[PDB]
């Protein structure tokens, strides 16, 4: 109850205290991270980031096929040179398929989505490697591309070897 | 100038301290917010959000139209019920055209992407209009949507009255 409030008040506490005003538009480790958009995972205390350090790309699943135009605007225009992609251990994205989401939201909307695909994947480790694979065939993406898995359970980045 | 080994080593760190292992997957604050990918804006803290309270879904300028995707899974799948939309000062999507970039990518990559959208917008605060009105619009999305203006440069949260 009262979201908007909450975090309006919050806001106040922040800017009180904020110094960060001068920092330019380019991330400072010309990087940029792909992840969820899961609740669990703040990615500055994660990754150890400051404000101005790298571009946070984030959707359902932290699919690399949605994210490609923001990595290649962040390249192209902001001076990346880096993509990591990470995954994380109980993600949503496990637990439905094509048909099984289209179905809840005739259940619950009564609306007909037969036509959007919604990305899920049926492995995790497989599916870092399905994305990280897609940036690395990319003609439009530069530089390295590193796959993770962050295990929600204990907050541990798992790096993973991705092969081709 | 290692920034693998720089997020492994704070992670390290981060895992050494953490407690928050027991969190489960929906949102406490049944709250999805879409904002920018840019570097300056850590969500948690310009909100005062803890791990677990709500979705964050970024993209190159926080553009509804690509969050749809993510938020018709957040409430769908993972109960909520309300969505922010956050865009800001100083975004380097109102600093360029289709043609602008579509020239930086035939200029660096020597690659033709005259088939790729990348929503810039000329101007903010109709930007932030645009995307709560579609999203306020749109059949797949349940709730109340709010539009806000994040101030790089002071730290501010703008809330904006959007009509119809
Ligand atoms: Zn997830
Ligand atoms: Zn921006």
């Amino acid at each position: 109850m009262t979201n908007v409030a909450d975090i309006e008040a919050a806001n106040a506490q922040y800017a009180a205290a904020f110094t960060k005003g001068h920092l330019p538009l380019p991330p400072k480790r010309k990087l940029a991270v792909v992840t969820c958009m899961d609740a669990r995972i703040d990615v500055f205390s994660v990754l150890g980031l400051t404000e101005g350090d790298a571009h946070v790309i984030r959707n359902a699943g932290g699919r690399a096929s949605e994210a490609l135009r923001s990595l290649i605007i962040s390249q192209r225009l902001l001076g990346t040179e880096e993509v990591v992609v990470i995954h994380h251990t109980d993600c949503g994205m496990l637990t439905f398929s094509d048909e099984d989401i289209r179905a809840k939201i005739r259940e619950e909307l009564g609306e007909d989505a037969s036509d959007i695909k919604f990305l899920p994947f049926r492995d995790l480790e497989a599916s870092v490697r399905e994305d990280v694979r897609f940036l690395r065939g990319s003609r439009l993406v530069q530089g390295n591309v590193t796959g993770y898995v962050y295990e929600v359970e204990r907050g541990r980045l798992v790096r993973l070897d991705v092969s081709d």
